[PDB]
């Protein structure tokens, strides 16, 4: 059923050594149809 993945699709981690940020290719499914519909007129 629930999976960790699903419940977080980012991840950003602060490091002494810079910054770090991680995202599943799931979130980048959400993002690109997201956007398509932003450029589509309702």
């Amino acid at each position: 059923m629930a999976e960790a993945h699903q419940a977080v699709a980012f991840q950003f981690t602060v490091t002494p050594d810079g910054i770090d940020l991680r995202l599943s290719h799931e979130a980048l499914r959400q993002i690109y149809l997201s956007g398509l519909h932003s450029w589509k007129k309702k």
